[PDB]
């Protein structure tokens, strides 16, 4: 029942998941002056070279890009973190139109779109029991704005009329996710959760300070997707972001300046 309309949106959530109210909860508001600059953080290491992807599919929220995590292969690691933490997916969070549709902002501004890419820490074996631990995931977060086109990006936009509908998928092999990455790997980092149901406080925040720029017809083609299925009345899948929620008593590092 859960999801982005006037009903059942991000501010409903809590009835069904009380978490939704709690102490390290996602996304924030990236205040760049209150960031604490911290010489102590190491670079990022971001070892994609070996990624598998397998499959994408239209979940009736977003789209995810599935990848096998049943070895070390793509793997994020260094950075504020301590084990390894494997890529097992990434999707996006886009906006109506191109003034909205990122869920972190920076100094309360919204960036067209936000890629998610999700890993989770070895030390406990699968995705299934690492959100159950506060250090069980870590998402690198890279801001999207329009105007030149990802080509990278584009493999992606191809297949989405092939997934229209909820619960479509379609193999997807081959997709190298480094081409989604900005040059520079300076990031804000933050204690967190979730930023959909169940809203678990399980993850480490990795923001990338660059966006990336996607063209206007990139993003126009995320904005053809929907939330329903194949047999129902069309809403297109648009505005699927949760808004910024109370830092609380949480600081916000950063790896630059
Ligand atoms: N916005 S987010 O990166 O915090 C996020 C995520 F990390 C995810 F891993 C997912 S998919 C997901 N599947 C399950 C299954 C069981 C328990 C928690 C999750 S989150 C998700 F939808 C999502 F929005
Ligand atoms: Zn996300």
């Amino acid at each position: 029942h859960w999801g982005y309309g006037k009903h059942n949106g991000p501010e409903h959530w809590h009835k069904d998941f009380p978490i939704a109210k709690g102490e390290r909860q996602s996304p924030v508001d990236i205040d760049t002056h209150t960031a604490k600059y911290d010489p102590s953080l190491k670079p990022l290491s971001v070892s994609y070279d070996q990624a598998t992807s397998l499959r994408i599919l239209n979940n009736g929220h977003a789209f995810n890009v599935e990848f096998d995590d049943s070895q070390d292969k793509a793997v994020l690691k260094g950075g504020p973190l301590d084990g390894t933490y494997r890529l097992i997916q990434f999707h996006f969070h886009w906006g109506s139109l191109d003034g909205q549709g990122s869920e972190h902002t920076v100094d309360k501004k919204k960036y067209a779109a936000e890629l998610h890419l999700v890993h989770w820490n070895t030390k406990y074996g699968d995705f299934g029991k690492a959100v159950q631990q506060p250090d069980g995931l870590a998402v690198l977060g890279i801001f999207l704005k329009v105007g030149s086109a990802k080509p990278g990006l584009q493999k992606v936009v191809d297949v989405l009329d092939s997934i229209k509908t909820k619960g479509k998928s379609a193999d997807f092999t081959n997709f190298d996710p480094r081409g989604l990455l900005p040059e520079s790997l300076d990031y804000w980092t933050y204690p967190g959760s979730l930023t959909t149901p169940p809203l678990l406080e399980c993850v480490t925040w990795i923001v990338l300070k660059e966006p990336i720029s996607v063209s206007s017809e990139q993003v126009l083609k995320f904005r053809k997707l929907n939330f329903n299925g194949e047999g129902e009345p069309e809403e297109l899948m648009v505005d699927n972001w949760r808004p910024a929620q109370p830092l609380k008593n949480r600081q916000i590092k950063a790896s630059f300046k």
